[PDB]
């Protein structure tokens, strides 16, 4: 039993809600919140920009040190950093950005990172400003993640479409 509330159950392990991931994280304080990261951990907009803003830029400061030490992530890769005031940990996961011409096939690799964590709060990878089809992203998620994932979808109109179109 966990404290996630108001989610629709899609499968044995995948749950979904129309919610603001920042406000969700602040309420639940999950062990792991997933960030929709880029390889440079530059958290300028989208989910990443909002999460970083909620940490008062502490996420960006920590991320800049991580990149200075380790270099960029891979598309499809991830790193675990602090969750600051939002969660114990933040799993920064890089889904392909279609608006950069990145291979959408890497979306499955991106979701595989979730399997290293028993429970996660997350957005749909490569959705929003990363320019992928969110219906496809949900399909890959459900078909890739085996651990317990609580998906937050910011747009109420998009949420209703994902549910009503979910197979
Ligand atoms: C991932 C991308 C697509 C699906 C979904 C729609 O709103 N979305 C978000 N969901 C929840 N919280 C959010 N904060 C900032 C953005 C955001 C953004
Ligand atoms: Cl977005």
């Amino acid at each position: 039993v966990n404290s996630f509330s108001g989610y629709l159950k899609l499968t044995d392990n995948v749950y979904i809600k129309n919610a603001d991931i920042v406000e969700e994280a602040k309420k639940v304080k999950p062990t792991v919140v997933v960030n929709a990261a880029n390889v440079y951990l530059k958290h300028g907009g989208g989910v990443a920009g909002a999460l970083n803003k909620a940490t008062n830029n502490a996420m960006q400061v920590e991320s800049d040190d991580y990149i200075a030490t380790n270099g960029p992530l891979k598309v499809g890769g991830s790193c675990v950093l602090s969750g600051h005031n939002l969660a114990k940990h933040c799993l920064h996961v890089v889904g392909p950005n279609v608006n950069k011409g990145e291979d959408i096939q890497l979306l499955k690799s991106a979701y595989e990172n979730f399997n290293q964590h028993e429970v996660l709060l997350a957005p749909l990878l490569s959705a929003g400003i990363f320019g992928a089809d969110p219906i496809h992203s949900l399909r890959v998620c459900v078909d890739t993640v085996r651990t317990n994932v609580y998906l937050a979808v910011f747009d109420k109109n998009l949420y209703d479409k994902l549910v009503s179109s979910f197979l």
